[PDB]
């Protein structure tokens, strides 16, 4: 697999621009069109985040990942593991 990849993702108006699904593991489900996470264009739908912030979301359930990007601020940088 490509080697886990470190993005930063800056906030703005309302959001984040993504959803995320999910031991199992925290993946993107959902891409904004224009939003903070289309932007660079790294971020696709399927690939796994294992990191926000310098906090492992590898174990993370749904509800401790929205916790850490929802409190990440306005810079979360993020490790992602492309698909």
């Amino acid at each position: 697999p490509r080697e886990p990849r470190r993005i930063v993702i800056h906030r703005g108006s309302t959001g984040l621009g993504f959803n995320i699904v999910g031991g199992e593991g925290i993946f993107i489900s959902f891409i904004l069109a224009g939003g903070p996470a289309d932007l660079s264009g790294e971020l696709r739908k399927g690939d796994q985040i294992l990191s926000v912030n310098g906090v492992d979301l590898r174990n993370a359930s749904h509800e401790q990942a929205a916790i850490a990007l929802k409190n990440a601020g306005q810079t979360v940088t993020i490790i992602a593991q492309y698909k």
